[PDB]
């Protein structure tokens, strides 16, 4: 029952328990630090995303409103196409009319010239 | 066995004291780093956060305006329909006008002959 | 009071205090480095956000101005809707008018035609006399 | 050698202490990693939340825009036809304007002649 | 003899510290290098935004004055829409009275057709 | 005796390795955790862009067809500008001839003034 | 104790070796840091080059835009005045349209009466 | 061949090879971890650039279409310049015409005035008879 | 003194061999990291690089168009000047027309009296 | 001249030179690695900035062109303001004219009514 070696087995035990307690303290410190880091990272993220989340409800209502308006633009476009077709038909009638008006202009020109000769001869005859 | 246990105990109490103050320093430094991170983040998001409310009431105003454009568009669709009908009537009228133009041309021609023969006299 | 133990307690203390003073100087170096780092990071961020913070007030009064203009656009749009409705009624009246006018055009054509016959007649009477 | 058993035993105390220390350091590293992972996942979800929430709105607005764009295309085609009709009306009208230029000149001669007649009348009535 | 334990030990202990001192000094100089670098990078990075700030501000002020004038114009356009609504109502009533006139004038043209015909028939 | 040096040494040597083995295994598990996390973050991040891709593509295709029709319309508008240039030249010559007519018609109105006056004077 | 001098000397060999090693490791850390610094500076300059080169262009374009914006403001004021003038023209025209409505009705009575006259003429000429 | 040296050469080799095999296993762990990291980073980036690469071809034909439209806008703008020049000439002719027309307006005013006198005269002659 | 120097020499040759293969591994791992960084960067800049040329010829087209807008604007300034002059002439004409409107009103009034007295007869 | 201690001073020297050579090898390795990192970082940066630099010359010419166009818009705006003033004056003249036209419309209405009475009495008198 060796007293000197039991003494060595008290010394050694003191050293190893010192080592272990230290290792635990360092581990506790590291976990504590990671907790601080994680909480800071989370708080930074929440702070960053605040703006975009609030804006979010507003952006959704604007988009829904825009959809209704865009669909009405699509309908206006369909009506405008119908209007274009009708107006094409009016333009075709007006084109034919301008040609007939052209023929008439020439006839009216001959008439004016003849009236010129008439007024000339009246003027001679009064003179 | 007491003096040697004591040489030991001083070695270990030192070791432990170094480790405590090392850990202490590590926690301090993370404290500084956290405080700096939080503060930078705040200063960064300051502007977007300050613009929030302006952007919101501007968006709401825009919603009201867009809805009024939707209403104007519906009225315009109706107007296109009214104008479609007016245009059909005007096209038929242009065709009748075409015939009138031709009769009027014959009339003008005939008036030319009668001016002519008026001019001898 | 045995010489060995006390003299190697001396020897041991020399080492324990050298390692403690080494560790203290190390910690001091760590905290200083961290201070320099933090100050750098802060000054960086301030320098980064200067412009956006500066533009803030301008952006706000411009936004408020735009709101007033948008609301007036809304009001104008309402007035235009009323104008569209009145103009629809005018157009409807004008369409009916164009139809009545179409019939008038045909009657006038008949008239011109009859006047042509009259002019030919006058011409022929002039020739005949 | 029942004696060296003792020297071995202190040594066994030393190795076991070493490994339970190492194992606790390992479990610590693992726990830290898991904290960091949960934090990173949470940050990401908080970050992508807004864009994910706008998705459906953006898609339905895009579908509305596609329909409108296609109707604009149809209108563009009708307008091309209208431009063509109108090129022809313009052609007819240019020809008419040239015939009208000749008519303007003849009508001017007529007005001139009427001036001569009115002058003669005035002269006859004055003396 | 022991005193020379106390010389060897000192030599070891002090070499330890002088080494640690050189190492700390190195750490600090490296940090200073990195800090200076980081600060200068930031200056280089923010130069352009800072130099554009004043232009952006005065442009924003100009835009504000313009936006306010557009607001005033919109109010004037609203009043104009109102005046024009009244003109359009009056024109609609005018078109209805005109519709009746068109019908009477047609009747007149028809009767004139009969007159011209009868004048040629005799 | 020495053989038991060769037992103590082995016990130390093998404890060394079993410790190193537990440590490597820990390293690998940590890396796997980080990798999985990183990959899943990326999936979460790219979800929306990926889900919008198809809408963006078909919208782009629609826009292309529309842009091409605008190009065709622009060509038609150019031709229209040309036709209208010719009409405008003709109208300018017409305005010059009309200018002369205006002067003659004024002379006529003046003479008619003298006629009406002389008719009232007697 | 000229003997322990020897034991000291091996020890001196050991400390000096330790420090020249440490010093070379230090100079190495410094050199690495300087490489990293020059690299970071170069990257930054290469990065900001484009924006710095666009600066002057953006500024002069902004000055041009300011001048244009201010002229738009002046035009807006003139247009406000034009809207006002035109409100008044429109007012005058609305009043005119009401007087014209009464005129339209009287002219209709006249046309009607002329129809009665033409009819009577036709009747007299027919029988 | 002395027992001490050889037996502690044995003892020493046990340690040197334990530390070499420890280091080898460590390196192996390092390289594996690095492989996993690299594969993760690559797969991440691919996953990140998928969309932009997908949109590439669409963006290119849209850009080419826009180029054709812009060039046609350029051509149209040239035609509009020519139209502006012709219309300037028409406007100049119309301005001269408005001035001649102004004088005609004044002469017509004089005429109406004279006609008023004539109508009063006719009225008075009707009363007088 | 040879056997002990040899126990030593084996210890140190081991030490050195571990260090060589440790360094070797470090260089290998940096090789992997570099290759991964270069490859990611390439894949990242692929799209912007592929769009480069399209963006350039589109920009050039835009330059030509903008320059034509500048020319059209100059012509429009001239047109505004022509229209300014036409407008002044039209305003003077409107004033002369105003006087004519008033004479024509007096004339119409006088014609009213003469219609009246024509109606007894 | 102690041979055994000179022997210790050959052993020790071998150990310390081993240590030093190793430290140098590790340093050389670390510098090599930093060289690899720096070159990769530089190549990544150049690759990244390629696009924006090329674009840069094109962006500068577009901006210069835009400046010329914006300045011409400013000039057009000044002319349009002059045009607005002239048109205000025309609108004022036209407003006065519409009022005079209003008075005339009333007079014309009285005249038409009187012509109605006249045509009525002619129709009675032919009957």
């Amino acid at each position: 029952v060796d007293a000197g070696f039991e003494n060595q087995k008290e010394l050694t035990k003191m050293q190893l328990d010192n080592q272990k307690e230290i290792a635990e303290m360092q581990n506790e410190t590291q976990k504590e630090i990671a907790g601080i880091q994680s909480a800071t990272s989370r708080q930074n993220t929440k702070d960053q995303v605040y703006a975009q989340n609030e804006m979010l409800a507003y952006q959704q209502k604007e988009s829904t409103a825009r959809v209704a308006s865009i669909m009405e633009n699509t309908n206006l476009s369909k009506q405008q196409q119908v209007s274009e077709i009708m107006r094409q038909m009016l333009t075709q009638a007006q084109t034919a009319g301008q040609y007939f008006t052209n023929d008439q202009i020439k006839e009216m020109t001959r008439k004016v010239s003849a009236e010129v000769d008439l007024v000339h001869q009246q003027t001679q005859n009064q003179r």
